[PDB]
């Protein structure tokens, strides 16, 4: 019906059928934007959106194998996704044990690339027979890099000098830190371009990746800066000086999120039996591929074989922002001869800009929390704020090193 | 639970608890179960149980799902050591009015506001007459490193590859490996006695990594016949460049190079995007050009192309790790129209690495999202037209995302 | 005794008298009253040198310290070849000390390399590198490419239109038409394959061509102008925004020069015996490779370098460029260099070295190479002027000498760093 | 007249006779017979000019064309300040034409800028830019930072050890000990915030400090030796692999100089009235902005440039550097510049321009600035030598003049490109 359908809606939506609510869209009665709140259950809302979508597609049977039933939409709606028509299953394999810092980890990897999980698993095996890997977090601080503008370059210079004094920095730090308990503003990084001023705010953010919290603190910091400099115009809360989800030398040099190093010595016996190559062959490929090769290609921060493969796979499994693989994959892989007879392989990976978290975003979803719980880093750390996210970053750097070892060995053997 | 003595006699008759009790007691090794178990879902079940005992929290796997998923197309193709699947929420933004067509773009993400933002950008484009796009180039690459005894020798190989006859014989060996293998002009760079050779070729509708790799191996084998002292050091010497940031991809292109554009009426910028044309151009210059410049960016002259690229890629069975290079984008904005109050926008993406056959596009859920766009599988009549169409949709959806986010930043919300 | 401005104007306005009759103070009177422009002083006055003397006196009164130009030399210099070609508003010349480093044993020949510098120990260091190369049986080098570029930016109404122009330039027929127009501007113009890049409705076109022994800036620009005019006949809606849209790229750092090359791309190499590494360079092969990997590769990588995978190629390039009449501002791109080092020989104790420099922008005709003093330095190397029998051979040879001298400088500085001196 | 070998040697040994008593042809005979090596021809000869003449004669016979040095000048140059300080194996000097562009109206002062070049139209073009700036009310500039750097590479046995050293350097007390050692080497030394980067067991340490009016290369390297020696005491397993590990970065392109700055970071600006853009520059403000955006921003972006967002800053930097006794090889990094242009004023017809140069490496004492001809060009600008009442003011002033002259050159060349 048409008129009777509106009456029952005013009382609920359960008494109206699927075909009746879809008829309210077609025959203009009530618009399409009112759909999330109106329907009772979340799963039925997804079903009605899929039927509406089906008639717009040139092949309505497209959605047949896109699944949607029995998924927990309660944590997704109004938090992680909009216009939800279902979910996308990504196969999850396991590579391990990764022997890292006197512990053993089973690393979940969501991917559809054949041989990737198997390769990473072989890398872990080589590391494990070689006495294990060790890693350190060198720095920690998510950033946001707004652009502001003053009437003149002489004015923007005045603002830069003011922020660089002990007093000016104290005023902006107090504003920034007041927005949340984990907001602790580190030293600012500023760059002038004429009358423009790019300001890089950096702060730890507990176990969150921290972009929402740092953005809150930045908005408050710029409002405080407005009081001391009324002619200043906030052009954008991000002027790409952060830098988020684009390649940027500033992330490579200053770091962003977690800066991490990892290392291991692979005994000569393990290089031959597990990796099917030699230490000499591995060093030759590493120098001429990951250093010289990347140099000839004009790379900034891409001094590695396939760090992005491991970063992406762990990120999708563990509820991270996979778009941040742009900067998070930044990595330099070094190799040299080691031990008394110089036949053992010393490997290290350095990743200055791993953008990561174990609370918020996709880490609030239960399947993603399962993969985080495998690693023992799910949620916030009560006793040591930021320790779970720090640990996950160490696991990412260590797993990348396992991937580097294995693929470089395949390339070396020919 | 029976003893392990009468368990030695195949798999279907035994129980799950029996197989795991033979792995720990060490009757059977740990690499026999992949082949012996018949039903693929039961293979994943046993793997999860063995995995559970290695974890400090064995119950961590409970909410990682695995039942009733189609593992037939995954095993021996897409993933190893499989313990389940990870559901990523899929939203839809559209219609995207692109080249006199309308697209409903699937986006797999867990970032709030992303799909709604892109949807708003699509609406502004549609009310402004739509967008137009063009594929400027097409060719996946692979960039091996070879070594000769001396720099004079590597120089000889470079000059030889640059003659018409030397290139012709290398092109012959390359193209023999596949129906779609058609080698384009080579790009070579010397570093002492090293020579980096950038093989480029179309690959039908595939992303083309496996095909170009096979062509490269046969091409280098032919080059070995003419230069027997040459050593193939690595089939990839990072000169491709695959899954790392590289200026060579930005300048020369990799996969599909694409451009897209649209004019948004001044009224549409005000009412839909809640800003002005003047404010949009101001932010684009000082964020996407000057800001990226101050940050030392190569190819990152955009707001958040990577967000859209990643969401479409995960939804459509692409290699998400290739978002590193595929997200390369320069967003440009200027005034347009008679009164100079309309907003011309353009996005240029020189290295979209993409495909509609092979890899994750073999799986049915991923094929469902590809089918929404009308690009699933190989185009029989025009090989590569589906992959090219998907690249255009990516670039157009990126432009929609740029429009919407830049408007949010420009109005200072 | 000085005279009125009007009386001096009637004498210089006359043909048979000239500035010879007038004094210094009287000519200064005419310039200050704007009857005679300052920049034309050479033309009006009887000699070039007196024109420079008058300009100096004009300038000295403007300065807070009138005796500032005392030790800036100017007398007895050949200003005839500078005027209307190399410099304007000339107030003298700047002496840069010139040292010699050699012999450099390169491609079975020997070179005495001139180096203009004020940096202590640079010439001596480079000289030590030459000595090490000479005792190791010399260096070999190859020119891998040759072609100066210009990278204009044009614009179409739409990106769909700029795309059409790109596709048209990539057809065999379209490239042929543009090639005919480019090559019609000079006998040395041979247009190579076009490299194009779109940015929306913008189109950046990279024209590349040999240029005889000239660096080729002017010749490539003239060919580019004619080529774009021909392109406009097929596409009347195209606007030539700028003849250089920074896509060349000239005198700015750019990955496109590193990857595609610009001017001459060159590679050079040598093997230094272990004995020579110990006795001349005061280090070992193992220590040299260790420093090269971690400084010139890893170190440059950590600093975010594109093209700067070397110790100090720019010191050598700059010193040779100033001495040999080159454009010293082009050291920005010409200094692009990757230095590689590894073990060699039967006991893995000898030191293989190589330098690869893809973008040496250089010439032996035109610009500063027209001046006699810098022609003297070119004549040392046997590369002065145009090679008639093999056009471009002299400029090619100079690029090889630059690359080989850089390698000598890399050897010597890296040895000093490896020893911890 | 040319005496036998042994008769010439006995006079040389006697220190109250020397090589003055002998002739030119006799000294050449002593070099070829291998009695006295060629490198030791500086000290033995009496006057510096004669020593250069003898080196030139020995060189001439080695060359395929013995008359090649004919037009390379050498006579009557003051070699006293050059020998053992600025150049070795000296065979003469190379005259670079010097032109003047000005007045440059900068910070309420007027400057006559010397420019050593052989590129036609460069000085005249720069001069036209200065004239446009002057008729527009002048330019204003600011020094935003000042600190020469050196970036050694050290190595610990493990990455965990290199991590420990990084953390130690980041504490207040660790940095204080290193700053005390660094600052002790010179009265102008003041070590700023230390900036480090790990690569496995490598640690790259970027030392930064002001250096008075010197470019500071020698000063910073000496302070860095002392700093690393002090760090050796707390970490004896550390190995100084190289005093420069290319992390400075000196004389190579590097994003670190672009982002962190090196030497003087400077900004300059001016507004050119619409009337002056039309008449002097022969173009419009609209055409200028359009060329600047699509050439200096979009164009440099398409070429994959880091720090090269300008038309020809390198031309001006190089011309001033050679004229003023600077290290011209440092033009690689000193040329780093971004040029921005906007519409300005009430009709939106005036042209606002700015140039930002984060890494001008420069000095007014030491190096080639010790030579008299180079000191004359520095004297033109009022920046010769060390400022006693404010150490670093002369070098800061020259940096501002460079940035201002670059902006003048940017204005003029961009106008010629815009006009077609
Ligand atoms: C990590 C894994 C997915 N993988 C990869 C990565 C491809 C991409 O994800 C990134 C890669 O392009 C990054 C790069 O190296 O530039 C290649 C690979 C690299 C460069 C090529 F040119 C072509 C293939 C290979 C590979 C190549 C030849 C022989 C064996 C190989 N095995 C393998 C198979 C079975 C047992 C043992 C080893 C791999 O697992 C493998
Ligand atoms: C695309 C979307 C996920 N989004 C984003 C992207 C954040 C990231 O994924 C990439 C971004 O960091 C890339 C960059 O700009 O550097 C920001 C954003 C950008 C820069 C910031 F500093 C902080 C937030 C914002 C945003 C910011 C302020 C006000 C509204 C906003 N809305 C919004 C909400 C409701 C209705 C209308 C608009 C967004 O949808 C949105
Ligand atoms: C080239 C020459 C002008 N030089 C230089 C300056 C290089 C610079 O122009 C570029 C350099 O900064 C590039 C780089 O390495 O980053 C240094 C030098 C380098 C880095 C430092 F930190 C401090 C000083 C050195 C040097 C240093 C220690 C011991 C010996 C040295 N010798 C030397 C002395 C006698 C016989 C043999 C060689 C030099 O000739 C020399
Ligand atoms: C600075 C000066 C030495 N100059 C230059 C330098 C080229 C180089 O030093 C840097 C340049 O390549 C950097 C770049 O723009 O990419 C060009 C120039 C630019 C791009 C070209 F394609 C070809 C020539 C021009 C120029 C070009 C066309 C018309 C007038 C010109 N005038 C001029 C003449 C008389 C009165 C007013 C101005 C110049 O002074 C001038």
């Amino acid at each position: 019906p048409n008129e009777e359908c509106l009456q029952i809606l005013g009382n609920g939506a359960k008494f109206l059928s699927d075909a009746e609510i879809i008829q309210l869209v077609n025959a203009k009665h009530i618009p399409a934007y009112k759909l999330e709140t109106l329907i009772e259950t979340h799963e039925r809302g997804v079903s009605i959106r899929r039927q509406l979508l089906s008639k717009k597609l040139s092949e309505p049977s497209s959605l047949q194998y896109l699944p949607y039933r029995d998924y927990n939409y309660s944590l997704v709606m109004g938090a992680c996704c909009e216009n939800v028509i279902g979910y996308m299953p990504i196969p999850v394999g396991v590579a391990g044990p990764l022997c890292l810092d006197e512990k053993e980890f089973q690393v979940p990897m969501a991917t559809t690339e054949g041989c990737l999980v198997a390769s990473t698993n072989r890398g872990c095996r080589a590391i494990g027979l070689g006495g294990g890997a060790s890693s350190r977090v060198l720095a920690d601080g998510m950033t946001r890099g707004p652009v502001v503008r003053l009437p003149r370059a002489c004015d923007s210079a005045e603002v830069k000098a003011w922020l660089e004094t002990s007093e000016g920095f104290a005023v902006i730090k107090e504003a920034f830190d007041s927005t949340s308990r984990f907001a602790r503003l580190q030293k600012l990084h500023t760059s002038i371009a004429g009358r423009n001023l790019y300001i890089r705010f950096q702060s730890r953010s507990g176990d969150a990746m921290g972009m929402n919290m740092i953005s809150k603190g930045t908005e408050k910091a710029l409002s405080k800066l407005h009081e001391y400099f009324p002619e200043m115009q906030i052009l954008a809360v991000s002027g790409n000086y952060c830098t988020d989800k684009k390649p940027a030398a500033i992330n490579w040099i200053e770091g962003r999120g977690k800066s991490v190093v990892c290392e291991a010595v692979i005994p000569a016996k393990v290089v031959r039996e597990v990796l099917k190559t030699t230490t000499e062959a591995m060093i030759e490929v590493n120098i001429n591929k990951n250093l010289v090769g990347s140099a000839m290609a004009g790379s900034i921060g891409g001094y590695n074989a396939h760090a992005a493969n491991i970063v992406t796979a762990i990120y999708i499994a563990c509820g991270q922002d996979a778009a941040q693989n742009v900067g998070s994959s930044n990595c330099i892989t070094l190799m040299e001869a080691s031990g008394p007879t110089n036949e053992d392989l010393y490997i290290s990976c350095t990743m200055p800009s791993i953008e990561i978290g174990t609370v918020g975003g996709g880490t609030n979803l239960l399947p993603q929390q399962a993969c985080l719980q495998m690693l023992g880093v799910q949620g916030a750390c009560k006793d040591n704020p930021g320790e779970n996210a720090r640990q996950l970053a160490r696991i990412v750097c260590g797993t990348v090193m396992a991937g580097e070892l294995s693929l470089m060995a395949a390339l070396a053997a020919g």
